[PDB]
């Protein structure tokens, strides 16, 4: 089974190419994940100069196969079951009173490395808004994302709202609609309703001159009990 690929720490590569209001940019992330504790450690660099949107707005776009599913929940782990062939993850992310992202990603093994490759399009972002104006706190709140089976597409869906703190004390909501489908034609696990619970730390590498984000995340599945 795909879960067998996640017994220990696995290297991760993330490649995002973006187009937000016509601003073209790229991000490359490298690090590793361990589904045994749900821990991700990654460093992301903007390889095209300054990132023209705020780093925190890309966290959800930038590998749910690394979530820690408790033993009694293993039968509900769609994400690992799709491996190694992987899955497509698509989202629309709507920023309240501002623009929206559309993302298409493939998450799959390329050799021994788990790769998340994303094409992101942003439109209708506002001049001097929180996104293009970089007015968001460099942080990311703990958060629960509810997962549901989507039998008609042999995959899963999720809808959740991220609260991005704005530096004037307001909040910038980002409403995510997500759908995942397997890349391969083998059997996958279609889950009962549950959620993924996240804890994140965003920091900086003091020796890195490029625009970048160091990310530490824990992701734990919950909501189904004994």
């Amino acid at each position: 089974k795909g879960e067998e690929l996640f017994t220990g720490v696995v290297p991760i590569l993330v490649e995002l190419d973006g187009d937000v209001n016509g601003h073209k940019f790229s991000v490359r992330g490298e690090g590793e994940g361990d589904a045994t504790n749900g821990k991700l450690t990654l460093k992301f660099i903007c390889t095209t100069g300054k990132l023209p949107v705020p780093w925190p707005t890309l966290v959800t776009t930038l590998v749910l196969c690394f979530a820690r599913y408790p033993d009694h929940m293993k039968q509900h782990d769609f994400f690992k079951s799709a491996m190694p062939e992987g899955y497509v993850q698509e989202r629309t992310i709507s920023f309240k009173d501002d623009g929206y992202y559309k993302t298409r990603a493939e998450v799959k093994f390329e050799g021994d490395t788990l790769v998340n490759r994303i094409e992101l399009k942003g439109i209708d972002f506002k001049e001097d808004g929180n996104i293009l104006g970089h007015k968001l706190e460099y942080n990311f709140n703990s958060h629960n994302a509810y997962i549901t089976a989507d039998k008609q597409k042999n995959g899963i869906k999720s809808n959740f709202k991220i609260r991005h703190n704005v530096e004037d004390g307001s909040v910038q909501l980002a409403d995510h609609y997500q759908q995942n489908t397997p890349i391969g034609d083998g059997p996958v696990l279609l889950p009962d309703n549950h959620y993924l619970s996240t804890q994140n730390k965003l920091s900086k590498d003091p020796n890195e001159k490029r625009d970048h984000m160091v990310l530490l995340e824990f992701v734990t599945a919950a909501g189904i009990t004994l």
